[PDB]
């Protein structure tokens, strides 16, 4: 699986096998490895371009506190390193400042759908990551599995023309299905069937990012807290990549970087 | 046996249980949403062919208790009652609690209303009994009340309590008796009851069956089967007729299910067991 | 039958409804305000006397003149009364400084809505009863009964979750309709349809505190000052508990409690 | 009347026959399994209402006719709660020496072993937990049921429950925290139907080897051989068992069914005490 990019300045940015993408919280209240400062960010960021990171996904999410911990790292990070910087927000201000302080990406867990940022992102001419989010609070396990699938494609099909629409070019748009539980609106069993069914995603023609690092799915059937979750994780990326994922949002540079590459080559015989 | 009358008077008899095959055309509906009109005539016409009675389609968008809501339940609702109508023979039923999707649905084609909220909205009672159509009236869903607050025998006696007042309220409000439906509201979230409620309800049915009216029973892989059986809604079937199955041998009219012929199949069989007394 | 779980993690079960009685130490208070210490106390030793279980202080720069009335009464009551205290506030800082003196339970008729009181009664770990407020923009009389109810037990289901949320525990919460006029934002039909349908609210499965005593509902519907309300307070204390609930909070702890004496018989005689 | 000593050195006395509800926290157990946190909860608040003394709390699947760290992760949440909101002993159903030392940390007042302390480090352990054991008599191997005269079955029991308590006692465990059991049952329990009806009758030559003695037929085998009736019709059965047990002596009932149990063995002890 090879895949290309277009950046803001028009220069193309291909990517010869799947993109791995190294998360950098600043926000106290994040689940696993929050940054309370800029310099423990940036000891992270290290290790993970160390650990061969493609794109580094900075995120904070009220606009100026999450400006004030953003824009320092996003600065440094451009600063010091070569890797493509993603910023995870979905507020229009927020995606500008980003921009003009270096993140070469968008990664918007509501894809786009508060107000201004559709027409922010095609202002700004950056790939952008459209993840499938609930219209609202869904009750999990209310449909069977693959009505929910066929809901999810629809949706993200939506987006993706809605993105068109607004003048988003076709090859700066990736989706991402939205793995995970409490207001992503899934359970466990939901979780994996997106998962099993990755290449009906990678079907719709658009690189797929996927993100299941540290999260609650993999506490669940293994019963682990977070800092025991590598090498369920590591499994879920695995097939992931093995279905066609494109991008892979990570805690675990280096450990997913070496899994997924036995996966592409499984996949590619 | 049961009749409904009609809007225009018209009595339809039924002589054995009638199945009412439910069609979801809400996005966060239950077990199977249809998300546009051919995928909602596309059912429509498999449960016709499978044999249904009645076909009962709901497209609420966001509860009235908690405009534009309104007017998306209609622009869901109203092509696929008008396209069933001209296409069909069934009967058809509207699931709503909004006065105006009622009248509108109505003057569409809908011969029945099925309100889970008993309409208790205002201006409800006085809709359907300008109406004419029959009504279903369920167990208001009780968001609030928490399971096994009291026991099996005291939470039947306040269902029962309720339903008889929703029928004298019907009556008041000149619904005749002929046009009223009872349904003890099987379910568990919003419905307000666990499981062990539910299967004693169910196990109870007959105390519903004396008050006289036709009993509708929805069961249809409902999340009681799921937790006894530790399956998804797609491996809920087996169950789900079983329960229909006791419903009809314990004397319920009409059961509302996602799956026409079975259900349909497996009730003859509770129905002439049931006859040989 | 119904128990609480003290800060002290002391279970206390009570083998019939509560008699909370009232004392109000602010000048602006309802019915009888004890505008002295010495006041205060007769009222508390009466009440005592008269049988109460309970016994709820409350006297809403602001917060420190509230503290310098509270606390000497709480403290006084603390060291002379084996009775329970509750504070009767809607200030953390206030919920604080009255545990730390002797209070047992806080009431709430905010139910816990001023910033920093969820965390407060969290980690103070004591009881809490939880009050439904209508929003204050509400006119009473503008939806129907049944409409108006769904509402209020929504919003007290609601209250209840962030409080589990917060850390609250389970067995650590009292849930109470409001009654009352004003800027209780209800009419006198409102309240006795909610008295009516409290078996809804003792449905939600915790223990239910109703407050009926001398208010205006009963003034409105017999036509009398507060002074000739106490036969009618009583009736509906008498089908409150009849109903379900397991606190009644009163200003007249005798005549109540013997009247609920009797609800609490005919109801347990299934 | 009888007394513990818990490990506070603090005395506890009995007035009467103490009862102790059975909260099984074991997914596969034959009457009632608890499956999760709260349904735990709900039956022990059911049960401290209906007056029980002691609540037993087990994470063993038990089926008689039929991994520590899962044990754990099912029985110390329970426990936990149980410590924090209600004032009964908290008995331990395991023969676990780590499940013992962590249920006892978390709040657990006595241990209930099966095995009575057989598995090794058992002993050494509750004697330095210095808690209440109850010592059930279990087969030292696979018996055959009806294999022996009564008479030289129930030898074998009372010399083997005496072994055990003397193992006890040298191991520098307190004659006030020792409680002594017959093990009734059938399956793996090593007995038949008439063997565990022989060991009620004589009860008393249990009741007199000095320690206080606890009795166990709650919905078992034995009852619904003899109804011929399945664990939830088994009740009026298991209260006559009972009754003959504290009619014989018994300090301790457990049972599944609290108030029914009290209600019926306060008959028992009246009529004993008439005298
Ligand atoms: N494009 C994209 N894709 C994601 O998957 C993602 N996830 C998070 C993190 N959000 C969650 C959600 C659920 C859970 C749990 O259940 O554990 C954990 C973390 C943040 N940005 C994201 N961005
Ligand atoms: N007359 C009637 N009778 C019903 O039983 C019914 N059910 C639904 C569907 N509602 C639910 C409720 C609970 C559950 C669950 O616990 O899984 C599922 C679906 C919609 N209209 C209905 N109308
Ligand atoms: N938990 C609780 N429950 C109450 O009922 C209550 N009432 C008051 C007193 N407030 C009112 C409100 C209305 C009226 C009237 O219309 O007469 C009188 C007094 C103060 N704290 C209270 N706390
Ligand atoms: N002290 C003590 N005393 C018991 O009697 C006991 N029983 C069990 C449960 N074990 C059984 C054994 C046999 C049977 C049957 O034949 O039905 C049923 C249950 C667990 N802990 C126990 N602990
Ligand atoms: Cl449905
Ligand atoms: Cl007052
Ligand atoms: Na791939
Ligand atoms: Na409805
Ligand atoms: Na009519």
């Amino acid at each position: 699986q090879s895949f290309h990019l277009r950046l803001r300045d028009d220069k193309r940015i291909v990517f010869s096998e799947p993109a791995v993408m190294g998360i950098i919280n600043v926000s106290p209240n994040s689940f696993y490895h929050p940054h309370l400062d800029l310099n423990s960010a940036l000891r992270t960021a290290e290790k993970m371009v160390d650990e061969g990171a493609d794109i580094l996904d900075i995120g904070g999410e009220s606009t100026q506190i999450e400006l004030d911990r953003l824009l320092p790292v996003i600065d440094a990070i451009k600063k010091r390193f070569p890797q493509l910087i993603s910023v995870d927000t979905s507020r229009p201000r927020v995606m500008r400042e980003a921009v003009n302080t270096g993140a070469d990406m968008i990664n918007d867990q509501r894809a786009l759908q508060l107000d201004d940022a559709l027409t922010t992102v095609s202002a700004l001419k950056t790939p952008v990551c459209l993840m499938h989010f609930p219209s609202e609070t869904r009750k999990p396990g209310s449909t069977t599995h693959f009505y929910f699938l066929q809901s999810v494609k629809k949706e993200l099909q939506e987006s993706i023309q809605r993105c068109k629409k607004a003048g988003i070019s076709e090859d700066r748009i990736i989706i991402d299905p939205g793995f995970g539980q409490g207001n992503y609106g899934k359970n466990v069993s939901e979780n994996f069937y997106l998962l099993n069914k990755l290449p009906e995603f990678v079907a719709m023609g658009l690189p797929v990012l996927s993100g299941w690092s540290r999260k609650s799915m993999i506490g669940d059937v293994l019963n682990q807290p977070p800092e025991n979750r590598l090498f369920g994780s590591i499994a879920a990326d695995v097939l992931a990549v093995y279905h066609g994922a494109s991008i892979i949002r990570t805690h675990d540079v280096k450990a997913t970087r070496e899994a997924i590459k036995i996966a592409t080559y499984t996949r590619s015989v």
